[PDB]
């Protein structure tokens, strides 16, 4: 339950599978994710 | 030489730590824990 795998869409259409932290707040992840 | 980074921990708690620049991760991941 500590993490969840999800697909993230990026510029012009590339889908990438990522394993994200399930409890940190989303604003903490958007910078390193970019 | 050194670097400072935000190390995330349990339930997502944000923590700040100072690490060496040239030593490899394997020799520092033990004391960091």
């Amino acid at each position: 339950p500590q993490a969840v795998v999800v697909g993230v869409m990026a510029g012009e259409g590339v889908q990438i599978g990522v394993l994200l932290d399930a409890n940190a707040p989303v604003s903490v992840m958007t910078d390193p994710l970019l």
